[PDB]
């Protein structure tokens, strides 16, 4: 049989040559508000042919969400301080390739690899010429995304070296796991976020001699996620006092929650360097020579997915920039900057891709690990 290689190398779809991919966790869903199960869905005859009629897109997360955890496992063995955040995106990068089988347009990565330190909490990766070195002391947010036919796996987890963020990455995780228990179809998005915040503040935790009530912070969200669309447009709180709007049998949610020891509450910080198409603009016609070109570069190599400025620069673009500002005022594109909490704060995220199945709930990027 084919084996993955050490370091990883093989892509996923020669690992599995039948072109099944593995499950991730099943659950039933959870008891509705009178107490009645789920356990109904598991077996029942309509949920079950109208789950196996969309057999081929859940098998298309499967198989990105097998490239993410493989991906993952490797870039927990090596990553260290003393590294540049360039080195460690490239070397993660360079790996999600490979085991994705990129293609254009029909598997490749979904979105850039975050690696937000310390009070910034979303949205960094380096651009060109960064010379960040991550520290003993950082607290390092990698958020990674696959996909197989944009079939999106969006999920993230927090580095650390020193052990006085044990109890931070603890909360932030336990807030996840809750967010992920109480998701459900005809569950209220509201209620997700309570009980993710009930479980976050339930934590104290000390950090240099300073104690603090972990923060869930408020403007960060989780996200449904469509077909080459990151952000389909419902979100899912991380703290009480949302919309009741109700998840829906065959959606697909990122559960994403951050804790933090600031305000727990993000402002764009940092230069930019993640940048995507808006979904819902259509053709617009340029004629000015640079913009056109890069409209038609991201066009043909990344579509609505998110993209950053080292994957142009990869492709051989230079000199972009204005390009780039154009098509943003343009609002053709749209810049997403780093999102950081006050100076001296540190957040933590963890994330998790479901699929909201007619038959049960898969967390398709659960892993060994997380
Ligand atoms: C998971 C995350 O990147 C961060 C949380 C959430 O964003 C917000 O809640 N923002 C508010 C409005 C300040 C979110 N929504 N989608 N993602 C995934 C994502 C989006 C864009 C991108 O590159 C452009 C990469 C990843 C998020
Ligand atoms: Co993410
Ligand atoms: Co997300």
């Amino acid at each position: 049989p084919k084996v993955q290689t050490d370091p990883p190398s093989v892509p996923i779809c020669d690992l599995y040559p039948n072109g099944v991919f593995p499950k991730g966790q099943e659950c039933e869903y959870p008891p509705t508000q009178d107490g009645r199960t789920a356990a109904w869905r598991t077996t029942s005859e309509e949920k079950k042919a109208l789950d196996q009629a969309s057999e081929e897109i859940w098998n298309d997360f499967r198989e990105a969400a097998e490239a993410h955890r493989q991906v993952r496992k490797y870039v927990m063995s090596w990553i260290k301080p003393g590294m540049t955040m360039i080195e460690i995106c490239e070397k993660l990068e360079d790996c999600s390739r490979k085991l994705i089988k990129e293609n254009g347009l029909n598997a490749g990565l979904a979105f850039p690899t975050g690696c937000s330190l310390n009070n910034c909490a979303a949205h960094y990766t380096p651009n060109a010429g960064d010379t960040t070195v991550l520290q003993y002391d950082d607290i390092c947010k990698i958020d990674f995304g696959t996909h197989i036919s944009g079939r999106i796996i969006d999920c993230a987890f927090t580095v650390t070296f020193n052990p006085k963020y044990d109890t931070l990455l603890k909360a932030v995780k336990d807030a996840t796991n809750t967010g992920i228990k109480c998701a459900g179809i005809d569950v209220r998005l509201c209620d997700v976020g309570e009980a993710i915040q009930e479980v976050m503040e339930s934590y104290e935790v000390e950090i240099d001699g300073k104690t603090y009530q972990v923060k869930p912070i408020r403007n960060l969200n989780g996200h449904s996620i469509g077909q080459y669309r990151i952000h389909a447009g419902k979100t899912v709180p991380i703290v009480k006092g949302g919309e009741a709007t109700r998840m829906e049998e065959g959606e697909v949610y990122a559960i994403e929650t951050f804790g933090s020891t600031g305000k727990g509450v993000v402002h764009d910080d940092m230069e930019c360097s993640h940048y995507m198409k808006n979904f819902d603009v259509g053709h617009v016609p340029i004629r000015l020579p640079r913009t056109k070109h890069l409209l038609n570069v991201i066009n043909e190599n990344f579509g609505t997915l998110a993209f950053c400025r080292r994957w142009l620069d990869r492709l051989g673009e230079s000199k972009y920039l204005m390009a780039l500002k154009n098509l943003c005022d343009l609002g053709i594109v749209d810049p997403y900057p780093p999102l950081c909490d006050i100076k001296g704060s540190y957040t933590a995220q963890f994330e998790h891709t479901i699929l909201l199945r007619p038959t049960c709930k898969e967390v398709v990027s659960r892993g060994d690990d997380y």
